[PDB]
Parts: structure tokens; sequence; C-alpha cells
């Protein structure tokens, strides 16, 4: 088995924050984790936090999530219910700063849509 990623793909860091720690309050986010447990997550995140928006990707044999939230949490705060449900897997949890940027890279290679919760993907939340 190769070493669990440390982090996102170099190619998304620009759009992501990396002050997991900060009590700053955040309405988009983004989860790199299994393709199992990111499954999974989908359907609870979705209904946990009442997303505006979510989708799953590919990426590099793993899933990202990527989710808009209708009110502002704390990484940590999505952290903490999402590695819960990850048990023994790798997953990293990040605020987004480039809510569209990130969105558009995770549509295009070497990442693809497998699916999201509004069709067409997205056009109005960006």
């Amino acid at each position: 088995k190769v070493e669990d990623p440390k982090d996102f793909p170099s190619e998304l860091l620009s759009f992501l924050s990396h002050a997991v720690c900060s009590n700053r309050t955040l309405a988009c986010f983004a989860i790199y984790t299994t393709k199992e447990k990111a499954a999974l997550l989908y359907k609870k995140i979705m209904e946990k936090y009442s997303v505006t928006f979510i989708s799953r990707h590919n990426s590099y044999n793993h899933n990202i999530l990527f989710f808009l939230t209708p009110h502002r949490h704390r990484v940590s705060a999505i952290n903490n219910y999402a590695q819960k449900l990850a048990t023994f897997s790798f997953l990293i949890c990040k605020g987004v700063n480039k809510e569209y940027l990130m969105y558009s890279a995770l549509t295009r290679d070497p990442f693809s849509v497998i699916e999201e919760s509004l069709p067409g993907g997205l056009e109005h939340c960006f």
C-alpha cells in the first residue's frame, strides 16, 4: 500500500485555507479521503450541514468532497464530524478560499465528477 496522502494534491493547494485550527468560520469546505469513506460522507454531510451544494470527485485513486453550506462553520467542526466517520482511513479537511476555482479544477483532468447534488454541476452557486 502506498503511503496515505498528507495533504490535498499540489494542484489544489492555492485554493484552500491551511489554517485548519482557526476560529474563523467558512461556508465552503473540501475533504480528501478514501473512495469508500467519501461515498458515505457525501450523504452524511449533505444532511448534517444542510448543504447548498455538494460534489464528490475522483482524485488520484482517492476521492475529494467539495461542499458549500448555508451557515458558517469552523473547519475543525467539520473535521470533528468527519474523522469520527472515516475511522481508520486517512482524512484531510480544509476550508476553501477560492470556491469557484476549486470546484472548476475538480471537474477537469486530472479530476472528475462522480456525483453531485445539482444537475449540470455549478452554475448559480458561483
